[PDB]
């Protein structure tokens, strides 16, 4: 297929040589403002082919993204000094539509998959100027914490991740939800199984909760960036969509009415297929889960609101 | 690893070939009463190497077994005109005792996969002759009915097969028992889910038990047996302790107290790593299923006590 | 895509369960005389997909070829007692034309392999009889022989097989040529690498060209026929048309004139990609190799005439 | 296997994620001075691995390579202003000398994998410090030049890259040399198969060699630096000590005399295994060949006595 990453970022370029290895883009055009960079890490990825399947990568233009079957937009703008949350949000919110024009005019028919963060709040706004269906437009949300919080189990309890359920909803960020009340080990309730299991306890079960959702400020205080983990993911995100396989993937999707939230883009099990998103599972959530999530909801809303209403 | 196979007939060579194209054999030993065959067979996989891994292929003897990762049991003799069943078990019975002894003799550090039908009741024959561990011998069992019965729905409802959680565990056999009350989609309990999801209702699952339990039988009256399905299924169990996964299968293995069942083998989810089964998820099973699953292990301690009481 | 196969005996069937494994059907419909058989087939493979990549295998007619990217024919009759092996090739070159009609006719644009033996015998009575691109019909030829000696080579003296270069060309038989003369490891002549190598020397170089020229009679002698090596042989060139590689491979292709040999199918290096074959490569044999050559073309023409000429 | 990268700037770091991705590592050890970029380094790949293969990634010290089955040297200081490019290399031989102390202590069983630019040159200060094995102690050398050579051409004549042979040898830098007098596709010599083939003439065989040695220095222009290419070719090198493939590679290898040059570190065509280098090709080289491979061998010489020089 043919694949289009915008914002060659640290992000976007190992987005890039992530799918590279993977081998499944035939065509992948790398498109950032900042020609020059784009242009050298195209080079370097073709030099580098010898090694990976033959793909056609080069450095181009908006235009080139004619016939794209799938868009990454890992594109955004860093925090000036002084510079406030929500101006850097407003900043980025305009980066994100100035995008979604263009991605709108030349690749209409694309899947496009949002990776810039805070991801719920900046698909919803790509989403929204872009005109596009909301199958086929979502952002990576809390997919990598999901996996991360499955692993962790996984290996403290002797389990492959495959035996592991659990998902985590809401804004990819610290309100995130993990839905313990369905969380199961071999289809046995994680309750009996974590108790059964030596190395787990819930103590530690929240030690996970946490060690998942730090997991990237951890990352930027040492080396002031995430790229692998996420880069990881929107390859695994792709791999689905590649081989029409309908795996469920806790992505950031726009909701009309999901248990009460409305007209928003937060994270929710859906299946993803060569057309897009497909179905969205309505989870049975627990009272505390219930109002975690909705709560989650409205921080996204409220921060929806602010940046709508100052560009106004 | 080392793999040596008991058995070259269809079922035998097929594994064979498959477990040659996942490549998980460095040297692989073949082991059939009719030794001809058993060599032509090796120097028809030696012929095909140039397209897979290398792999130390050759027909051997029982003492070949030094050193083996895993021996594979898929040796069994045909039923005689007028031969009754109990006679004919009698008759696998007592191959199994033979390959036993042997096995003990040459490669008592290998884990051993019974594959030979009735599988439960020929892998408890086998483990006893044997005087082994009961975590390092044990059989196949449900694994490919398990696998089969979650593929059906998946495909029917627009799901990965990863998605979708059942077991069928008891006699690999007509008293079978799928455990529907664990069943699920998305962790959602496979009633919601089947009827939100079109091509399913109640008709149409128990249709899918059916259609697993049956397979066999319908393949055998088109062509007089099966052998590349079990062979894909050994494989994936291979695949497990090769790679220590410590996926969750349900394998046949020796119980000696599972739910009030005891002393026999019998199917139930297991985790296989590279040391063999580890743990044992004991099930919660609703009324009906209890009640299947202990006459299930009826069946089974009948047949075994008639055939070892029909040698003495 | 979407693949074919005409004659499910025991080549056909292997080769529908190496396809299988590879994952490159998406669809499989599998053809033989004896339907019964075919359907049993289709069943078994299809109960072992939970393993593999899903594929829509089932047993069909001539009209489902329809769509077909490739066509396997592994169709063929076993010579009767008495039977005489002009005419057991005259009622198999009547099977070739036989399938040849129904597959120009339903299935005009798929690429078709020959496998059925004499190969390049029947490829040409195929070819013929069906009207069909010569660039799309061919018999897979000594592709195997050639990486066989290349592989005998290779691990004798402690090489990769890709490090070894060497070609067998003319009659998949009797009487197929090693090209020596342009034999090398590393690309250094096999003459001066060869007596660098220990486990190397003429003796040695001679027993290979005879061990691989060998290699089915001696498993038809042990276990009455080969099924496994041409499966891996087959999945391998499926694999080049798969995924456009267009490596070079000794397939059977009808030269209109090769080195002076005219009017015929027989094996020579020519490269293969997804629309079929594209380069001939014109070998500089020397003396030796060219008479070689061209009395292995007269024993397949005196062949295809003393046929042509038995049924007329 | 255990693998230990000492240098993780932006090629220790791609290289690691490549090996992650690979799947080749079950524990890696990350060591850089500055030990909080290689800390977050480790945990944003440990947070990836829920899509990759488990393995033990962090970041130690010297004593952690205990154990190490390979080691990559991607260590080095960037030229300071004013800086001269023997004082450049002066520091640079020294942080060789030093990490070789420390690999010769701690793991002087593993395989050490040089990267650094300049690579002969820094590679022969590495062994000469560490008083190792030649045949386990190497740089990459010309490895990625050559596939590159091969895959232009292959790329232009329609053929599978697999098909191309040429090796280019010597310093990996402005005079490495293309040996086009034994290079081939199809076994066919260069130049015959070259004016067959459309997209070929001995202009364009030119650029490529050109195209090839070039490839490094448009990368730094346009972003300051290569990664993404080597990383790829850094895995390629591994993936063949991981499965003993024993491949030919234009490696940076300790030569006690080839063809006249000696006592240094330079890129010829060895084979790789398990346990290191095995067998070095010696070359038959033309003429003009000869004197350039000679020359190239007097300008690392050279470099080598002027730093060995200023240091004393
Ligand atoms: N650790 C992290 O990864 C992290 C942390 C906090 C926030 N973010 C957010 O997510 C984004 C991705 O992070 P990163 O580290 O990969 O980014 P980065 O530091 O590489 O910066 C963004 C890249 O996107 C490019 N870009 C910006 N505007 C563009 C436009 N209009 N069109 C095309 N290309 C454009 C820039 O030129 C730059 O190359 C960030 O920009 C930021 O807003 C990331
Ligand atoms: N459709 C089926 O696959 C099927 C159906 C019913 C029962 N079974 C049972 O499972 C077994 C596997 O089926 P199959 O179709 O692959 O078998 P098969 O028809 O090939 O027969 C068994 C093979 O095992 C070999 N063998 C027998 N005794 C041996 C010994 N003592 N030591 C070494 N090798 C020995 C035989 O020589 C023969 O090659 C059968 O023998 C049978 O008892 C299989
Ligand atoms: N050892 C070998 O593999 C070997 C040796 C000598 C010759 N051959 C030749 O190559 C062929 C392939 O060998 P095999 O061992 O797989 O064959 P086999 O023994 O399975 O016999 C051929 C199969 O092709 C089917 N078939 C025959 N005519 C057909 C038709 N007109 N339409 C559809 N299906 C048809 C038959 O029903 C049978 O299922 C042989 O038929 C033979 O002529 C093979
Ligand atoms: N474009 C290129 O990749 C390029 C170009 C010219 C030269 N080089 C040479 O090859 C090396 C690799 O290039 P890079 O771009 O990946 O480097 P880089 O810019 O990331 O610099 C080197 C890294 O190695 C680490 N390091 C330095 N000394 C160390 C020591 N003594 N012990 C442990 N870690 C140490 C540094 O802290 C830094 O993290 C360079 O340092 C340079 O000498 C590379
Ligand atoms: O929209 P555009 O300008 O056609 O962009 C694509 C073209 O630019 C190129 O990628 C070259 O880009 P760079 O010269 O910047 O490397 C061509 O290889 C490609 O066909
Ligand atoms: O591992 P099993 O036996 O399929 O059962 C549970 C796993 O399947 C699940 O439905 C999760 O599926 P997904 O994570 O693909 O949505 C949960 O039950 C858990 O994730
Ligand atoms: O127990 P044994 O007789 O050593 O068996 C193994 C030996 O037999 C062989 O497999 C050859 O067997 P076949 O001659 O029957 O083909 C050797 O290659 C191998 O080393
Ligand atoms: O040419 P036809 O008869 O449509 O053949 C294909 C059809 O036959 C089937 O394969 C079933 O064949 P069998 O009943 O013989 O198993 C269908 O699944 C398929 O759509
Ligand atoms: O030589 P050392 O200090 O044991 O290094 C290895 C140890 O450091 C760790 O990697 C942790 O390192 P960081 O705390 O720097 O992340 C442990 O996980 C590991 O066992
Ligand atoms: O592709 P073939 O037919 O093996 O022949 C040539 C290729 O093999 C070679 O020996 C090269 O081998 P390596 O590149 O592995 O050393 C050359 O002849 C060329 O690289």
């Amino acid at each position: 297929m043919k694949i289009g990453i915008v914002g060659l970022g640290r992000v976007g370029s190992s987005t890039a040589f992530a799918l590279l290895m993977k081998g499944f883009a035939r065509e992948m055009v790398l498109i950032d403002v900042d020609k020059k960079r784009a242009e050298g890490d195209a080079l370097d990825l073709i030099h580098g082919t010898p090694f990976t399947r033959r793909a056609n990568i080069y450095a181009g233009d908006y235009a080139d993204l004619k016939g794209s079957d799938v868009v990454i937009v890992a594109a955004g703008v860093p925090q000036k000094p002084g510079e406030t949350r929500l101006q850097l949000l407003g900043r980025n919110a305009r980066v994100m539509k100035e995008i979604a024009r263009n991605v709108s005019k030349y690749a209409p028919d694309s899947i496009v998959i949002v990776v810039t963060n805070p991801v719920d709040v900046l698909t919803y706004f790509f989403l929204k100027e872009s005109g596009m269906d909301p199958r086929k437009v979502f952002g990576s949300g809390t997919v990598l914490d999901t996996a991360r919080l499955r692993t962790l189990i996984a290996q403290h309890c002797g389990f492959s991740p495959r035996s592991v359920h659990v998902y985590v909803i809401g804004e990819h960020g610290d309100s995130e939800v993990p839905v313990w009340s369905g969380a199961m080990i071999g289809g046995i309730p994680l309750q009996n199984m974590c108790q059964v299991c030596q190395k787990c306890d819930s103590k530690i079960l929240e030690n996970f909760a946490e060690k998942t959702k730090r997991a990237a400020y951890e990352i930027i205080e040492r080396k002031g960036a995430t790229h692998y983990a996420i880069a990881l993911a929107v390859a695994d995100i792709v791999e689905s969509i590649f081989f029409d396989e309908k795996r469920v993937l806790t992505l950031s999707v726009y909701l009309e009415d999901y248990l009460g939230v409305k007209d928003l883009c937060i994270s929710v099990p859906v299946t993803l297929g060569k057309h897009g998103v497909e179905r969205i599972l309505e989870l049975n959530l627990n009272e505390e889960e219930l109002e975690a999530f909705r709560k989650s909801a409205s921080i996204l809303k409220n921060a929806i609101n602010e940046i709508t209403a100052e560009e106004n």
